[PDB]
Order: C-alpha cells, then sequence, then structure tokens
C-alpha cells in the first residue's frame, strides 16, 4: 500500500512542524484533532480529513488535500493542504483584537 501516509510523517511534510518528532508530541499532548478527536502519530492520513491543530498560540483547521512524503519548500508544503475559511477569519479576528487592545 504505498498510498498510506503516517499522520506526523505528514505534519511535518506540510511544515507544520519542524520536526516528525515535534508533530508526533503535538500529537499526543492532544494539540492536532484528526476529524475532530485524538489521534495517533500512526494514523493513515486521508484525503479531505479535517485537522485542526495548534500553531505557537494560534489554532488552524485544514483540509487535506493530498499526500506526500517529502517535506517541500515554505511555498511549496503549503499546497497539501487548504485552511478553511472560517479558520482563516478567527485567525485574523484574533489577530486584529489583539493589535486593537494594543492601540488602547
Amino acid at each position: 500500500p504505498a498510498v498510506e501516509v503516517r499522520l506526523d510523517k505528514w505534519l511535518w511534510a506540510a511544515r507544520f512542524y519542524k520536526t516528525r518528532a515535534l508533530a508526533r508530541e503535538m500529537i499526543e499532548g492532544g494539540k492536532v484533532h484528526y476529524n475532530g478527536q485524538r489521534s495517533k502519530p500512526s494514523k493513515i492520513v486521508e484525503l479531505n480529513a479535517t485537522l485542526t491543530l495548534r500553531q505557537g498560540n494560534d489554532e488552524r483547521t485544514v483540509i487535506v488535500k493530498a499526500i506526500t512524503e517529502q517535506r517541500r519548500p515554505a511555498s511549496e508544503a503549503a499546497l497539501l493542504y487548504e485552511e478553511t475559511a472560517e479558520s482563516v477569519e478567527k485567525r485574523e479576528k484574533m489577530a486584529l483584537a489583539r493589535k486593537l487592545n494594543a492601540l488602547t
């Protein structure tokens, strides 16, 4: 089955975490959810799955659009998923509010 890529490898390939070991720690900390639930490092990624993950102190919800074992460049990897519009908005709004409480 050459259509089986682990969630920890995937998260690293998609550049969400610097190393697979870190991606594995985040998963085990419950900081990454797969279709709304705790997952595991060895979970095989499926196209269109919904992943919710912690980025520093940001939360992003992305939909898996491609699977690969290669970690490509910044702009290139970024193409293995599509962040949801609701996720981008939530992030923005929190960022804005941050900059607001700042100018006050």
